[PDB]
DNA sequence: GCAGAGTT
DNA sequence: AACTCTGC
C-alpha cells in the first residue's frame, strides 16, 4: 500500500522511461510484495486455478529482468514491526462489522516460509543474489541505494521514500503503464519535500505504520504542512495543539480557508505518535557493505525446476528462455 | 455546502 | 459503478 496519495503528489517529478533505460544498472527488487499478492492464488485458467502462481510470476519477471540486462538484488521481508501489526489489527477491526490471532500468523508464517524456500531455490538456479532483510525489505533496499551499492530500486511502494531512498523505478512489471523513474533530488528541488516532510505526510495520509485523517488527501496534507511550518515533527505538534484549542468552545479572527476546513476533520486522541516517525527514521537494516556477484544460469536445473513446479517440457521452458540467453552473450 | 472529478 | 477528494 505504502502512503495513500504519495505517488499522486510525486508524479510531477517522475520521468517516463523505456524499459531499455534500466539496461546495465544494478537494482534492488522487493519480492515480499509479490508473495503477499500470490498468497491465496488466482483461478485464471478457463476452468480451474494455478498451483504455484507466485513461482510462475517470479519466473516471468526474472525473464523480463534478464532480458533488459538488469543485475537484480532481491530483498526478502523479515519480521514485522510492532506498529505494522497494530495497524493491520486496526484495519482488520474494520471487517465490515456493524451492529483467533495466534492461529493466523502461525499459518501465514509456514506458508510464506515455504514460498520463501521455493523462491530462493529458483533465484539460486538463476544465479542472482538475494538478501534476507531483518525486518523491512523496503528499508533494506533504501539503505543499499544510500550506500551507493545499487543504481536504484525497482518497487511500487511509495513508503520506500520514507526510508531514505534516492532512485526508484516504478511500474516496471506493469504492461500498460509506462515505466517511471523518480529521483529524490528532483522532487526535493521541485516540491520542497525532504524525508521529514514525507514522514509527516505519512502521519496525515496514512501508511502501514499508522492510519491517517479520514478526510485528508495529499492536497489537504500539503496545505497542513505548509500552514504549520517547522523542523522534523514540529508541524504535527503545532497542528494537534491548534486543533485541540480549535475544538474548544469556538465561535473568527479571519482564519484562512484552510483553517476553516481543518476545524471540521477529526483527530485520533493520541495524535501524533512519535514512534511512527522513529520507525521511519531509524529502522532495522543490514548496515553491512556487500560485494554482490551474479552467476551464470544453468538450463538443466531450470528445466527440472520448471517441470517440477509447473509441468513444463524442455521445449517450452527453452522457448520462454530463448530471448534471455540470446541477450546474455557478452 | 454540492456536485465535478479522479480512482479501483 | 461505488468511493472518496476537493474547487466551485
Amino acid at each position: 500500500m505504502g502512503v495513500q496519495g504519495l505517488w499522486k503528489l510525486l508524479e510531477c517529478s517522475g520521468r517516463q522511461v523505456s524499459p531499455e533505460a534500466l539496461e546495465g544498472k544494478i537494482l534492488a527488487v522487493d519480492i515480499s510484495i509479490w508473495l503477499n499478492q500470490a498468497l491465496k492464488g488466482v483461478r485464471d485458467r478457463h476452468g480451474n486455478s494455478i498451483e504455484n502462481p507466485h513461482l510462475l510470476t517470479l519466473f516471468h519477471r526474472l525473464c523480463k529482468l534478464l532480458f533488459f540486462r538488469i543485475r537484480p538484488i532481491f530483498v526478502f521481508d523479515g519480521d514485522a514491526p510492532l506498529l505494522k501489526k497494530q495497524t493491520l489489527v486496526k484495519r482488520r477491526q474494520r471487517k465490515d462489522l456493524a451492529s483467533q490471532k495466534q492461529q493466523q500468523e502461525r499459518i501465514a508464517a509456514t506458508v510464506t516460509g515455504q514460498m520463501f524456500l521455493e523462491s530462493q531455490e529458483l533465484l539460486r538456479l538463476f544465479g542472482i543474489p538475494y538478501i534476507q532483510a531483518p525486518m523491512e525489505a523496503e528499508a533494506q533496499c533504501a539503505i543499499l541505494d544510500l550506500t551507493d551499492q545499487t543504481s536504484g530500486t525497482i518497487t511500487d511502494d511509495s513508503a520506500i521514500w520514507l526510508f531514505g531512498a534516492r532512485h526508484v523505478y516504478r511500474n516496471f512489471f506493469n504492461k500498460n503503464k509506462f515505466v517511471e523513474y523518480y529521483q529524490y533530488v528532483d522532487f526535493h528541488n521541485q516540491l520542497g519535500l525532504d524525508r521529514n516532510k514525507l514522514i509527516n505526510l505519512a502521519y496525515l495520509l496514512g501508511s502501514d505504520y499508522t492510519e491517517g485523517i479520514p478526510t485528508v488527501g495529499c492536497v489537504t496534507a500539503m496545505e497542513i504542512l505548509n500552514e504549520f511550518p517547522g523542523h522534523g515533527l514540529e508541524p504535527l505538534l503545532k497542528f494537534s495543539e491548534w486543533w485541540h484549542e480549535a475544538q474548544k468552545n469556538p465561535k473568527n479572527p479571519h482564519d484562512t480557508k484552510v483553517k476553516k476546513k481543518l476545524r471540521t476533520l477529526q483527530l485520533t486522541p493520541g495524535f501524533p505518535n512519535p514512534a511512527v516517525a522513529e520507525a521511519y527514521l531509524k529502522p532495522v537494516v543490514d548496515d553491512s557493505k556487500g560485494s554482490f556477484l551474479w552467476g551464470k544460469p544453468d538450463l538443466d536445473k531450470i528445466r527440472e525446476f520448471c517441470q517440477r513446479y509447473f509441468g513444463w517440457n524442455r521445449t517450452k521452458t527453452d522457448e520462454s528462455l530463448f530471448p534471455v540467453l540470446k541477450q546474455l552473450d557478452a
